[PDB]
Protein backbone atom coordinates (compact mmCIF):
# COMPACT_ATOMS: atom_id res chain seq x y z
CA UNK A 1 0.00 0.00 0.00
CA UNK A 2 1.31 2.75 -1.42
CA UNK A 3 0.94 6.31 -3.24
CA UNK A 4 1.39 6.24 -6.78
CA UNK A 5 4.49 9.68 -7.35
CA UNK A 6 7.01 9.56 -10.70
CA UNK A 7 10.27 8.54 -9.01
CA UNK A 8 11.94 11.63 -10.83
CA UNK A 9 11.19 15.04 -12.22
CA UNK A 10 13.60 17.88 -13.28
CA UNK A 11 13.58 21.48 -14.60
CA UNK A 12 15.61 24.29 -15.21
CA UNK A 13 16.18 26.66 -12.56
CA UNK A 14 13.33 29.68 -12.71
CA UNK A 15 11.09 26.83 -14.07
CA UNK A 16 8.27 24.69 -12.31
CA UNK A 17 8.88 21.33 -11.33
CA UNK A 18 5.01 19.16 -10.64
CA UNK A 19 4.94 16.09 -8.69
CA UNK A 20 1.67 13.73 -8.48
CA UNK A 21 0.52 11.89 -5.89
CA UNK A 22 -2.29 9.19 -6.95
CA UNK A 23 -4.37 7.06 -5.21
CA UNK A 24 -8.06 6.03 -4.72
CA UNK A 25 -11.16 7.49 -3.93
CA UNK A 26 -10.65 6.29 -0.22
CA UNK A 27 -7.65 7.96 0.35
CA UNK A 28 -6.38 10.85 -2.06
CA UNK A 29 -9.78 11.46 -3.71
CA UNK A 30 -11.82 10.95 -0.79
CA UNK A 31 -10.58 13.82 1.72
CA UNK A 32 -8.55 16.87 1.93
CA UNK A 33 -6.15 16.02 3.24
CA UNK A 34 -2.55 15.60 1.52
CA UNK A 35 0.69 16.76 3.11
CA UNK A 36 3.74 16.60 1.18
CA UNK A 37 7.51 16.76 2.69
CA UNK A 38 10.67 18.06 1.24
CA UNK A 39 13.73 15.60 2.59
CA UNK A 40 17.38 16.76 1.51
CA UNK A 41 19.31 13.06 2.13
CA UNK A 42 20.02 12.63 5.84
CA UNK A 43 18.42 15.42 6.90
CA UNK A 44 15.30 15.76 8.40
CA UNK A 45 12.07 15.84 6.36
CA UNK A 46 10.67 19.24 5.89
CA UNK A 47 6.92 19.81 5.61
CA UNK A 48 5.97 21.81 2.90
CA UNK A 49 2.20 21.32 2.11
CA UNK A 50 -0.91 19.99 4.41
CA UNK A 51 -4.38 19.89 3.94
CA UNK A 52 -3.60 19.58 -0.04
CA UNK A 53 -2.63 23.25 -0.31
CA UNK A 54 -2.34 24.98 3.27
CA UNK A 55 1.17 25.81 3.80
CA UNK A 56 2.94 25.65 7.28
CA UNK A 57 4.60 29.57 7.56
CA UNK A 58 8.09 29.56 6.12
CA UNK A 59 7.38 27.63 3.56
CA UNK A 60 7.71 30.36 -0.02
CA UNK A 61 4.97 31.27 -1.99
CA UNK A 62 6.52 29.11 -4.82
CA UNK A 63 5.05 26.06 -3.45
CA UNK A 64 1.72 25.31 -4.36
CA UNK A 65 -0.57 21.82 -4.75
CA UNK A 66 -3.78 21.00 -6.71
CA UNK A 67 -6.24 18.14 -6.64
CA UNK A 68 -8.33 16.71 -8.93
CA UNK A 69 -9.72 13.57 -8.61
CA UNK A 70 -7.70 10.64 -7.14
CA UNK A 71 -4.54 12.59 -7.90
CA UNK A 72 -2.92 15.45 -6.00
CA UNK A 73 0.35 17.41 -6.91
CA UNK A 74 2.61 19.68 -5.54
CA UNK A 75 4.24 22.24 -7.74
CA UNK A 76 7.56 23.71 -6.98
CA UNK A 77 7.92 26.73 -9.13
CA UNK A 78 10.57 29.16 -9.62
CA UNK A 79 12.75 26.10 -9.22
CA UNK A 80 15.81 26.75 -7.00
CA UNK A 81 19.06 24.40 -6.53
CA UNK A 82 17.98 24.67 -3.12
CA UNK A 83 15.27 22.85 -4.17
CA UNK A 84 16.52 19.52 -5.22
CA UNK A 85 15.60 16.70 -2.91
CA UNK A 86 13.05 13.71 -2.79
CA UNK A 87 9.58 15.09 -2.01
CA UNK A 88 6.95 12.17 -0.55
CA UNK A 89 3.14 12.79 -0.29
CA UNK A 90 0.76 11.22 1.97
CA UNK A 91 -3.06 11.22 2.57
CA UNK A 92 -5.47 9.74 5.59
CA UNK A 93 -7.01 6.49 4.20
CA UNK A 94 -9.74 6.17 6.95
CA UNK A 95 -9.51 4.41 9.86
CA UNK A 96 -7.19 6.52 11.64
CA UNK A 97 -4.71 5.44 9.12
CA UNK A 98 -2.33 7.02 6.30
CA UNK A 99 -0.52 6.14 3.72
CA UNK A 100 2.73 7.28 2.08
CA UNK A 101 3.43 8.00 -1.70
CA UNK A 102 6.98 6.24 -3.25
CA UNK A 103 8.85 9.74 -3.16
CA UNK A 104 10.23 11.44 -5.79
CA UNK A 105 13.83 12.69 -6.59
CA UNK A 106 13.89 16.27 -7.78
CA UNK A 107 16.99 17.50 -10.16
CA UNK A 108 17.53 21.03 -11.71
CA UNK A 109 18.88 20.74 -15.61
C1 LIG B 1 -6.48 7.48 16.75
N1 LIG B 1 -5.26 8.07 16.36
C2 LIG B 1 -4.21 8.41 17.24
C3 LIG B 1 -5.35 9.08 15.17
C4 LIG B 1 -4.20 9.58 14.73
C5 LIG B 1 -4.29 10.51 13.68
C6 LIG B 1 -5.49 10.80 13.01
N2 LIG B 1 -5.50 11.65 11.95
C7 LIG B 1 -6.63 11.94 11.25
C8 LIG B 1 -6.42 12.93 10.25
C9 LIG B 1 -7.43 13.25 9.39
C10 LIG B 1 -8.70 12.83 9.59
N3 LIG B 1 -9.61 13.15 8.70
C11 LIG B 1 -10.93 12.56 8.72
C12 LIG B 1 -9.37 13.80 7.43
C13 LIG B 1 -8.90 11.82 10.52
C14 LIG B 1 -7.88 11.48 11.38
S1 LIG B 1 -8.18 10.26 12.64
C15 LIG B 1 -6.56 10.10 13.35
C16 LIG B 1 -6.47 9.20 14.44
Amino acid sequence: SALTQPPSASGSLGQSVTISCTGTSSDVGGYNYVSWYQQHAGKAPKVIIYEVNKRPSGVPDRFSGSKSGNTASLTVSGLQAEDEADYYCSSYEGSDNFVFGTGTKVTVL
